[PDB]
């Protein structure tokens, strides 16, 4: 019965502008327009320098801009004129009330859900695409169910996104499965039908769920869990190799080879961060607490304490080398995105690290090679103007500094000339990779005089 | 230059029989010798009736004993002119002292050592291989070397076994890796090599993986507890699907195909058994707690917190659909073994359901195609005789019943004869599900009159 | 196991409250066949002291190397002179291996080296570990 050739994103965010870049590019028929609130990051999709950093991204944008695709902060005639509605907007964590600093503000995907009543009449699709939803079909239902014209008739979806900054391209072009809820009526299904075909442009239909709203958001609470539990198992037995003189590298590997287990995610570092895993577990506390289910409840909280001590016992670790006193000392961070190969600092484990550092007076000295430094100074809020200091190159964080602390996995940083740093360090000259990435490089920089103390080998 | 020619295994059960059997199997130019003080146990590896339940280990033993596989009580001889022993034993639980249902009791592993000091002269390789092994390989080293002959020379190794009871001989066959662990020393290098040896027969060279003792007890102790925790956490799941509508299966196709993730033992079910993951998780607890790591501890105890949870539940929603009362009331129990496809009841969550029903009175008929019926009965353990029977075939068992509780996955309760069972129960007929094994006979069972409940669904 | 010294210091045939006592229930609680000597100490007290699970697993011993005799390790609970003075090469022969000494008295300083080289692995309060 029904075509998609009109798409329209709220929202032009790590979520919204990738994932619709990549539709555009797959689909040369439709018209994908993306709008936003925040005008200059609307302007700087349309200009050379996009918004975010991520792999391949100019290319797929540029290849289809002004073509197909299309940026704008016209939001009310892009929905006006629009087959399918995405909301890809951020619901950020409460900060005060019940919930305050666990469960997740609804008040943006609400606004959208009034904005598309407002500026709508007959059949549109709106699909809810957020990285970890939470109750958000529902929310916006509720919104629709209220506010009723007659021959209005808006279809809600759930269309969870599970690609990952810093490879999001590669992952959605070549997604491991596609999620679409909708409801299990005659109306609902159609639509459901409808997406499919969007994604069956590029997507082989036996990669393709679909389900139930509820069902789907609750796959995504729950694989973004699973995911994050990983990386806290890992990571707490990262700590047990440090203690026996294991080392958790290897053990991983042979963690690994279990075809049950699979051999992916076994990477221990200093901390999971980024704007998913952490909130994702906390929603799923909260929302288990709700539901009268405190043994669900405080098995997945375990997922985050690991975490706050994989990050706490790194941080000690630093402070202990240095005879636990660092008031004015240099120390470098090498690394401040929450992840290689993007530039976004969301819950990053090095905006922890750095802060436990500043409160034993330490002079930071920042680099990243994608990071805003506005970005790394509102990250650390002062006490900020009296301690830190963003590098422009590695070399100058480096200078005269009594140890270097990578926390982002980096390519460059294996890359850079050991010896020189070495030679302009102050002594004893500690490197504390947060990241595994020096490893191989072991003795090369004892043989140059670095104390070298790594996660998860030899306390 | 060093060739394996005699091998000899101490203990013959779950792990040291099938394991040698095969390979004998994959060795014919070595001679196999597997030990036990259990002279019925023994007795019964000869005849024709195995001791153990396992598919295609009749084939395997029957196709080499007598040709290069021995199965005798004369553990002295076997050690004597050996050239590598494997220790595969029991580590049972203490009940009594530090550790008290927690610890495991290394008494076997040292009585066997002592025995082989006493037994041997010249070169020796003596390998530990079980399935959790719990400070084994420190434990036989300090036996030896405080008991030092001059020409004796005792090598030690750790070789955990990964094989899962119902699939030993296809697990054993194709193993996922075999792990080794030595002493980093010339001597330990050239032990390590000759057991690769007996393994490169049928294993292939980059499949094979070489570390010191502890790592490779970690490695298992670790790979173990990430295992158990998959179930788990798909079981905490499965709590919240029943509370909000969704299906835990569903929900765990979604979540399998992350391939970061993996898709295999995500089967939730009514809580994990055997003798391998909670007494492995129990260790580790115990074993981070000893080294002053108290939140990695608490972080893995709540693998054991969920499963207890995922029995307590399930039991309680039976004891909650026969409205809080089961006195003189018949339930069938089918499936008694910790999972299908073996006769192995050690810690099977069908002994807990079936004790918290007996503390209601309830009658219960147990059926199991395996299970020895002497060990249902050692297990429920006076109470027994006024409350339990052990059905011949599982229509007797559900003739008058009130319940049929299902608790093992095996393949052949997918083709009872449903209606026959329908006539002959008490009103309402209920089926509960603990295992997932009538998905998709849901709409036949209602039809036919049963009340039909299952792990992570809602009626 | 052997337990040398059962009174709660040197010199003395009482026992109330000594860390011998003490120790001693730890070590049953684990299942230890207890060997236990003291030079003074009426038999009869040890096994009120001591309070069944007594029956199965304490024996009082007549002398010091009766207790020994078999012993995988000896501990020493009270600083009885006569303790220095025995014949440790003659224990070690007749003790499983690994021997352990666990001197929680301090009593055997200085006889270090000597009982190493005897073939002893010694644990003492306040040294190594
Ligand atoms: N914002 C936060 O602090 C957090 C958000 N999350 C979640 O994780 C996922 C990440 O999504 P991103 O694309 O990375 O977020 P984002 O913040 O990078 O991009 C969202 C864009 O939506 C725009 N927007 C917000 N409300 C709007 C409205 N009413 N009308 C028009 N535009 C609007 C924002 O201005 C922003 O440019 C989200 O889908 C959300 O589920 C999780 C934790 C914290
Ligand atoms: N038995 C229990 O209750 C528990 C055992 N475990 C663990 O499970 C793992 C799997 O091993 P299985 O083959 O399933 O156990 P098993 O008990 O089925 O086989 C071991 C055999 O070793 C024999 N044996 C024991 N001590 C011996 C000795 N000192 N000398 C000669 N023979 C001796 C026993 O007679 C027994 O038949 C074990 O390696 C152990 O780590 C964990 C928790 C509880
Ligand atoms: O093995 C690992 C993997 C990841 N991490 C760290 O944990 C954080 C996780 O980042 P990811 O690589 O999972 O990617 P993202 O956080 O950007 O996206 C993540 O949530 C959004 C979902 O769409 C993706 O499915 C999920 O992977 C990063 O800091 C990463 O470096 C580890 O410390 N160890
Ligand atoms: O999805 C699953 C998978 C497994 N399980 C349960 O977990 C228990 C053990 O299952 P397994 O397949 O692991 O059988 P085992 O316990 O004998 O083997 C396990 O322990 C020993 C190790 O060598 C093996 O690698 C490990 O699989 C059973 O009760 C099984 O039903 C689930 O409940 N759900």
């Amino acid at each position: 019965m029904f075509e998609i050739k009109k798409i329209c994103c709220i929202g032009a965010g790590y979520v919204g502008g990738p994932t619709c870049s990549v539709i555009a590019h797959m689909c040369p028929e439709i018209r994908v327009t993306v709008v936003d609130v925040n005008e200059s990051r609307i302007n700087a999709w349309n200009s050379p320098t996009l918004p975010i950093y991520e792999p391949g991204l100019k290319e797929v944008v540029e290849s289809c801009r002004g073509k197909n695709l299309f940026f704008s902060t016209n939001i009310d005639d892009a929905i006006k004129e629009a087959d399918l509605v995405f909301i890809s907007v951020n619901t950020p964590t409460k900060t005060y009330g019940m919930g305050k600093g666990r469960a997740a503000d609804l008040k943006y995907i609400e606004a959208c859900a009034r904005r598309i009543v407002q500026n709508s009449n007959g059949y549109k699709i709106v699909t809810e695409k957020s990285t970890v939803p939470v109750r958000a079909a529902e929310s916006i239902r509720r919104i629709f169910d209220a506010n009723t014209k007659p021959n209005l008739n808006l279809q809600v979806l759930s269309n969870p996104e599970f690609l990952a900054e810093g490879t999001a391209i590669k992952d959605l072009k070549n997604p491991d499965r596609v999620l679409i809820g909708g409801d299990e009526t005659p109306e609902g299904q159609r639509a459901v039908q409808a997406l499919c075909a969007v994604y069956e442009h590029w997507v082989p239909r036996e990669k393709i769920l679909t389900t139930n709203t509820w069902s789907s958001e609750l796959s995504k609470l729950a694989a973004n869990a699973f995911l994050a539990q990983r990386i806290s198992s890992i990571n707490s037995i990262s700590a047990l190799c440090e203690a026996t003189g294991a080392d958790v590298e290897e053990v991983a590997t042979a963690i690994g080879m279990d075809q049950r287990i699979g051999n992916k995610f076994l990477k221990a570092s200093v901390g999971f961060g980024g704007s998913c895993f952490q909130k994702d577990v906390l929603n799923l506390v909260y929302l288990c607490e709700a539901l009268n289910l405190p043994e669900v409840a405080r098995y997945w909280q375990q997922v985050i304490d690991m975490n706050d001590y994989q990050r706490r016992r790194f941080a000690s670790r630093i402070i202990d080398s240095l005879f636990n006193t660092v008031t004015d000392k240099k120390i470098a961070i090498l690394g401040f995105a929450f992840k290689k190969d993007t530039g976004d600092t969301r819950e990053s484990s090095s905006i922890y690290i750095s802060k436990y550092l500043m409160d034993e007076g330490a002079h930071l000295h920042i680099y990243d090679p994608k990071v805003p430094r506005e970005q790394i100074v509102v990250d650390l809020s002062d006490q900020v103007s009296r301690l830190v200091t963003i590098s422009k190159d590695p070399y100058e964080a480096c200078d005269g500094a009594h140890a270097v602390v990578i926390c982002t996995e980096w390519d460059m940083f294996k890359e850079l000339d050991y010896e020189r740093i070495h030679k302009k360090m102050l002594k004893p000259a500690f490197i504390f990779d947060g990241r595994r990435v020096l490893d191989g490089l072991h003795n090369e920089l004892q043989t140059i005089g670095f104390q070298i103390e790594t996660i998860g080998k030899k306390v």
